[PDB]
């Protein structure tokens, strides 16, 4: 039950106006054969080109839309089209290239594959609305083999150069003008009725058709997006770790600590309201408040109404002492709120393109979230950076200059020099905070809210 048979069927419908005449009867071992390929009855760790949606769910971070359209198939140049918004035109002799012959622009596919892909993934997956231009294409830029180590590191070969006859890596592969061993997946055949804009179109209104190769390339990845992480979630699959994601859950633990600690403190709330995550804990295990928790899962497709979440009739009274939402996405926060809202807009190798102006933020799990929305904070204001402790002055066990710092809350800054120790803690504390907000965490909090009120809970 692991890999796709290449006995599997498929449906080749899809393909008949590109190849008149196509067997409706089409195993994937036929079809791979048809594109040009031999997999030799090869055991070596690559059974099929074609790979399940389980696969290509565990594989999100290499999906590459990719389309290609007759610009007049070997009598006549075609365009290429790639959901990284680029379009390349070979010759047999939104950006848009000039026709070249298909030895160069093989180089080109290489360049921009790697430098998308070398921060995020270990392969290339391509998806497909398969009608056959993109098929018989990739003979002409694909070599396939046993699977194989770069040349120059440990990492899977993803490229070939005929030039050296070695293989490398997307961190290795500079002047290298084949793909090597990429995998592939036909959205088509997921069972859609219609063409590609009427299905895609159903959900999102964000990325348009613009008639060219790369703006089928980007709807059929966002269609894909969305039947995998949208209407199907599963928050079961891991994600490998591919940069910062152990510090931001860290510091997003740190934040959420300091922030509502503080809240308390400051506004002396006598009950929480923490609505989301169902596994959900006390973020202030001490803080005297009745602490209220309301179930939401993460919302993947469209943000909460907070109408559904807070009437139909609890405390009831969610008016009463303050609400948290931590990463609970609602389309408009009550005034009397504690919040942390993703920003989707943010450019990460966490965060991958999304549906409908959401993103799919990926760290351990794949998080499809609703597009950034600053209307949802029009009662709240933005928080502002602060650092408070009432922890004792006192060292233990760290290089220094001393701190000064307005919005270091503690005894030692009340009485006009910070001790090393809250000097520390506040600079270990600020770099979690950046962490954070570089990540695309914003924060958000009740009008109300002023540090200045922290000052009196040390006298
Ligand atoms: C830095 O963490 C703390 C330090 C002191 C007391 C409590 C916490 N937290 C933070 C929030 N966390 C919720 C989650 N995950 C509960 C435990
Ligand atoms: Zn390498
Ligand atoms: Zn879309
Ligand atoms: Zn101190």
């Amino acid at each position: 039950p692991t890999h796709l048979s290449v006995d599997t069927k498929f449906k080749t419908e899809g393909l008949c106006v590109d190849i008149p005449g196509i067997p409706k009867d089409m195993t994937y071992r036929r079809l791979i054969s048809m594109m040009g390929f031999k997999m030799n009855y090869q055991v070596n760790g690559y059974p099929n080109m074609f790979i399940t949606r389980e696969e290509a769910i565990r594989h999100v971070r290499a999906w590459i839309g990719f389309d290609v359209e007759g610009c007049h198939g070997t009598n006549l140049p075609l365009q290429l089209g790639f959901s990284t918004g680029v379009n390349l035109v070979a010759v047999p002799t939104p950006l848009m290239y000039k026709g070249l012959p298909w030895n160069v622009v093989r180089i080109k596919i290489v360049q921009m594959l790697s430098d998308t892909l070398k921060n995020l993934s270990d392969r290339v997956v391509f998806v497909l609305w398969a009608h056959g231009f993109e098929l018989t294409s990739m003979k002409y830029f694909v070599k396939i083999g046993p699977e194989r180590t770069c040349c120059l590191c440990d990492r899977r070969a993803t490229c070939f150069s005929t030039a050296s006859d070695t293989y490398a890596c997307w961190h290795h592969s500079i002047g290298f003008d084949y793909v090597y061993n990429p995998f592939m997946i036909d959205v088509q055949q997921w069972g859609f009725t219609g063409n590609l804009q009427s299905n895609h179109d159903l959900y999102c209104q964000v990325h348009g058709n613009a008639h060219v190769a790369s703006c089928d390339a980007i709807m059929t990845r966002c269609l894909a997006v969305h039947e995998c992480f949208v209407k199907r979630v599963d928050w079961t699959i891991e994600y490998p770790i591919i940069g910062d994601e152990l510090k931001i859950n860290a510091a997003c633990r740190k934040v959420q600590h300091m922030v509502v600690k503080a809240a308390l403190l400051a506004d002396k709330f006598p009950v929480l309201h923490d609505i989301g995550n169902p596994k959900a804990i006390k973020c202030v295990p001490q803080a005297d408040v009745e602490w209220k928790f309301y179930d939401a899962q993460p919302c993947s497709d469209k943000a909460y109404k907070i109408e559904e979440l807070f009437y139909s009739y609890h405390s009831d009274k969610f008016t009463d002492g303050v609400c948290l939402f931590w990463n609970c996405n609602v389309d408009r926060y009550p005034a009397n709120s504690i919040v942390c809202r993703f920003d989707t807009r943010v450019l990460s190798n966490l965060n991958l393109p999304g549906c409908d102006g959401g993103s799919l933020y990926v760290n351990k799990h794949a998080f499809h979230t609703p597009a950034f929305d600053k209307s949802a904070f029009v009662n709240l204001k933005q928080l502002p950076f602060f650092y408070y402790s009432d922890s004792p002055c006192e060292s233990h066990g760290i290089d220094y200059v001393p701190l000064k710092s307005a919005t270091c809350i503690t005894r030692c800054n009340l009485g006009g020099a910070v001790c090393r120790h809250h000097a520390n803690e506040y600079r270990l504390y600020l770099d979690a905070y950046n962490m954070m907000i570089s990540a695309g965490f914003s924060l958000w909090v009740y009008k109300q809210f002023d540090t200045y009120n922290l000052w009196n809970t040390f006298t």
